């Protein structure tokens, strides 16, 4: 099954597009491209600074009649700096207007903390931390139900919630929507149990990013590990006359959850979709499941001061 169900009542592709660290001048053919293959689901950000070139591949898509907008799945994610009440919906409304739609089908709170407001995505004090926003979760919450009421989208969700702030939204006094989704990093050497069998309990559908560890990620080292290199699943995909990139993106279908992998390489994209016509055994999950290290690729130190960093 291609599509999951969302406490929303909508369905969710398993299978979307990331499009984090994607060049403006590849991404809007890196979507058409995906769009061409099949995908249906494709993940944004404000903060990714792509959202224009992301939604010309996606109108041009829709403009030409390749799909139609109720068959695509488009999520983006409200950055750290519009946490307050007054700034919500104008986020909102800058990443549909980026993205050419009129409503996106989810919505995300990009990270639990909240920072100061203003034109810089990672407002610093003169020593180096992230200045907070006194806004809490909560607040910020209420300011996301109001889109769904507004009309500007079908679904919300959070992204980097732990444990306790999953919870927190959930007790939320006069709670009207819960979390659709929880986006959090999962991979073999991530693959976060705990927080994705209470969210699972929850209903909350997770999407795990990151899913091949994210080698093209800023802050990479040549010495860290390297999923697409690992022999030990090198070997799963031989056995399956599969790539790498293949076991891993199945890896998290067959745990109930929904995986974003990125690629701007046409081939890769292509192939990365090829995903549903083999299943790895129970065995199998269980062996990637066994390389867990709690290996995060991302995290920042410069925030881990905040009251709400996750990590
Ligand atoms: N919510 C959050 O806080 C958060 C954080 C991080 C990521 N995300 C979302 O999750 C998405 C996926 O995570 P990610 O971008 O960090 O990394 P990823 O999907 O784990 O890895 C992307 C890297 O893998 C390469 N790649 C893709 N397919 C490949 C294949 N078949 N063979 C070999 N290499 C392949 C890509 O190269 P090429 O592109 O050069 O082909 C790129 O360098 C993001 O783009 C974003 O949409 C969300
Ligand atoms: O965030 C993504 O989607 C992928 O990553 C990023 C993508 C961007 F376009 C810009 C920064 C980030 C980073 S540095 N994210 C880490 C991060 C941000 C905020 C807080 Br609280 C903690 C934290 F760990
Ligand atoms: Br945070």
């Amino acid at each position: 099954a291609s599509r999951i169900l969302l406490n929303n009542g909508a369905k969710m592709p398993i299978l979307g597009l990331g499009t984090w660290k994607s060049p403006p001048g590849q991404v809007t053919e890196a979507v058409k491209v995906a769009i061409d293959v099949g995908y249906r689901h494709i993940d944004c950000a404000h903060v990714y600074q792509n959202e224009n070139e992301v939604g010309v591949a996606i109108q041009e898509k829709l403009r030409e009649q390749v799909v139609k907008r109720e068959e695509l799945f488009i999520v983006s994610k409200l950055w750290c700096t519009y946490h307050e009440k007054g700034l919500v919906k104008g986020a909102c409304q800058k990443t549909l207007s980026d993205l050419k739609l009129d409503y996106l089908d989810l919505y995300l709170i990009h990270w639990p903390a909240g920072f100061k407001p203003g034109k810089e995505f990672f407002p610093l004090d003169e020593s180096g931390n992230v200045v907070p926003s006194d806004t809490n979760i909560l607040d910020t919450w209420a300011a996301m139900e109001e889109l769904v009421d507004e009309g500007l989208v079908k679904a919300i969700g959070i992204s980097n919630f732990n444990h306790l702030q999953v919870e927190m939204i959930l007790n939320k006094p006069g709670l009207k929507y819960k979390p659709a989704v929880n986006q959090i990093e999962c991979h073999p050497y991530l693959t976060q149990e705990k927080l994705i069998q209470y969210c699972q309990s929850k209903g909350i559908v997770v999407t795990a990013y990151s899913p091949l560890g994210s080698p093209d990620r800023p802050w990479a080292k040549p010495e860290d590990p390297s999923l697409l290199e690992d022999p030990r699943i090198k070997a799963i995909a031989a056995k399956h006359n599969k790539t790498t990139a293949q076991v891993l993106i199945r890896f998290p279908m067959q745990r109930n959850l929904v995986v974003i992998p990125k690629s701007v390489t046409p081939e890769r994209i292509a192939e990365n979709f090829k995903v549903f016509d083999f299943e790895l055994s129970s065995q199998d999950m269980t062996t990637l499941l066994s390389y867990n290290r709690n290996w995060r690729v991302c995290a920042l130190l410069s925030c881990t001061s905040h009251k709400d960093y996750p990590f």
